[PDB]
C-alpha cells in the first residue's frame, strides 16, 4: 500500500511505486520530516541546514506559532 | 563556473541555472518540493497542466500539490491526479 | 548574499532563496544529488537511505541502470 504506514508503533511514508520516502514530506498541507532510515521524526526540536524545526507528537512541523517559528518553520 | 545559478527571477517569472549556465527544465525537486520548468524554463505557477497524460498542480509559489485535494481533485504522492 | 549552487570548502550546498540550504535530494536536469543534514553534496560514495543502498560517482551524481 502507498501512503502513511505503522509499522512496530512507528511512522513511514511509502510512495507509490513501493520506495519509501525520507526527508521533509508534505501531507494534506503539514510537514514531516524522516530519518535517513525512514522513521518519522516526532514530539521534539531537531537541526538540518543549520535551521531548528520541531515536530510534534503526531510528527507534524510547526509553523507560524512558539521560541517563534514561521511559515518555513525555522 | 556560471557567476549566478540556481532560482532567478525575471518579468515575473522564475528560472533555475545550472552551473554551466544552461537553465534546468522540466520536473526539478529542490528542499523537500516539486517544481515544473517549461520549455524556456520558465516556472509554472497557479494552475493545473499535464504531463504524459497525467494531470498535475501547482500554486503561487510553483511548489506542486501532493498527497491532498485540490478543487476536488486528489492527487498522489508525486502530484498526479487519481481516485 | 549568494543563494543557488555555492562550493565552499570543496564541497557544494544549495542556497534557497530566503538564503536556507536545501537538504536531502534533489532533482534536476534528470540527475539526483542529495545533500546531507549539514547541506554539503555526498560525492563518491554507497551511502545508506531507507533501508536501501546507493552511490553517486564523483560528480555527486545518483548511479542508475549500470
Ligand atoms: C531516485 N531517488 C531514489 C533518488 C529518489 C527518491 O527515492
Amino acid at each position: 500500500t502507498t501512503g502513511w504506514k505503522q509499522e512496530n508503533g512507528m511512522w513511514y511514508f511509502y510512495n507509490t511505486d513501493g520506495s519509501m520516502a525520507t526527508g521533509w514530506v508534505q501531507v494534506n498541507g503539514s510537514w514531516y520530516y524522516l530519518n535517513s532510515n525512514g522513521s518519522m521524526k516526532v514530539n521534539q526540536w531537531f537541526q538540518v541546514g543549520g535551521k531548528w524545526y520541531y515536530v510534534n507528537t503526531s510528527g507534524e512541523l510547526a509553523v507560524n506559532t512558539s521560541y517563534r517559528v514561521n511559515d518555513n518553520g525555522e
